[PDB]
């Protein structure tokens, strides 16, 4: 049919921007759709073909009673109702578009723990998942293993090739933006330093890693910058290369 | 010092209730504190010794500008400021209490992705983590592996023995509440049925499991019911048994 990319990434990871900034760069050579599944956001750098707000806004479920966490859960419980509609709504978008950029809710776990997100994922035609991570949590070894495991988690949960990605690599350094790569592209040295950590964690973080030594093909980490179109091109390849594979 | 229990569990898992309902049952024989780290909730079945709201309410960061996901992130960015205070505030609670029940934010990933939650965890004296899961997502094999991996994730991220737990086992069946146990206490049959799934996922969900065959001690799943005090007693043992071990 055509390529679909789901941007999953925790609150404040700046994925929405990326979601928009990637599309406009893709509107130069490709026809682009824009699905927003987030029920709680103010603006959008983009014009959604599909918007969950038109049905329901967290802001609403507020002026009704619930608080934040409770509103969120109700929105996606009210969505699992306009579901089979809302689904098809994304397929009829497939065959009139080259890329289709899906923008999952800020509460990653919303999309991740509640049928609305999982199911929608089963119904999509081999979607690629780009797991945006914010580089300001990569400080110590575990953190690297932590983020990469979770990414695999997502892959597992959502059943869809999931790509680890660092965001906002502009606000990076020089060697820093390569230190990160030492704990990434290279999957061996990460485990190497984990073996050094004599602490309980270090034990199972280390033991955890070897998720490669055992089994589960390496995977390539994407470095991206919404603002300065960093690694944007590569997303495309991967997109195609995955779209091909499957 | 004394026992501290952190309840982590995704939105709508009904942990806050459990957090309160467990304490009042513990107020019968133990002196109990009550820390609420959630900046976005309406009421609380309990009287917090500590409340993050007194500093800042999501509701506020709303009537200022931000929306849901943006408010949340700002609250915990404003907390990493009253941090070293707010910390100590929990230690001076240690040595005047038997149990101390910590109530993490609904957006699990808030507590999980942003320093406020991680750091606070390092500063606590061997806290036990009870990962509440809602049984209405356990439908197919993966789901079981999914929830148990994530639990281990949490353990890893937060560095603290993490206990998988199903919630609301009252709204359960008979054999259902034992089917669940087949995919749990028994860690072998879960992998057994995963090997049956000839799908891509089944491959790495199966491959994933063997997180025991390889290495990482079994762990016991808790069945809990806020309302009907189910498995409440066991929490205690574990609490003590862990408090002892370390
Ligand atoms: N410097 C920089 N800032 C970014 C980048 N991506 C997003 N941002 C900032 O973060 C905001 C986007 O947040 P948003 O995408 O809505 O958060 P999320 O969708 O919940 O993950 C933008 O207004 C930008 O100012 C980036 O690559 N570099
Ligand atoms: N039947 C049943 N309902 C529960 C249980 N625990 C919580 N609830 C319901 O869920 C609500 C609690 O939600 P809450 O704890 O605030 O959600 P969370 O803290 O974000 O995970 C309560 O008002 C109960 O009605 C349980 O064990 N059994």
């Amino acid at each position: 049919a055509s390529m679909i990319v789901v941007f999953v990434g925790t609150a404040g990871s700046g994925k929405t921007t990326l979601t928009g900034e990637f599309g406009r760069y893709l509107e130069d050579n490709y026809k682009v759709a824009y699905v927003n599944l987030d029920t709680g956001v103010k603006e959008l750098p983009y014009e959604p073909s599909i918007d969950v707000r038109e049905f329901v806004t967290v802001e609403e479920i507020m002026r009704e009673g619930y608080g934040p966490n409770g509103a969120i859960v109700e929105s996606y419980d009210r969505l699992m109702e306009k579901f089979n509609e809302y689904l098809n709504k994304i397929l009829r978008l497939e065959k009139e578009n080259d890329y289709v950029l899906i923008d999952t809710p800020g509460q990653m776990e919303t999309f991740l723990f509640h049928e609305f997100g999982v199911r929608l994922m089963e119904n999509l035609p081999y979607p690629l998942v780009v797991y945006i991570s914010d580089p300001e949590i990569l400080k110590k070894p575990n953190d690297y293993c932590f983020v990469r495991f979770f990414a695999l988690l997502i892959d597992l949960r959502l059943g869809a090739t999931t790509i680890p990605a660092l965001n906002k690599v502009d606000l990076l350094s020089e060697e820093e933006k390569e230190r990160h790569r030492k704990y990434f592209e290279d999957i061996d040295y990460l485990t190497a330093r984990l073996k050094l950590d004599p602490s309980m964690q270090g034990l199972m973080a280390y033991k955890m890693c070897s998720m490669m030594t055992e089994v589960l093909p390496p995977v390539r980490v994407l470095y991206l910058s919404a603002k300065t179109r960093e690694g944007f091109e590569d997303l495309e390849t991967l997109a195609y290369e995955h779209y091909c594979t499957c």
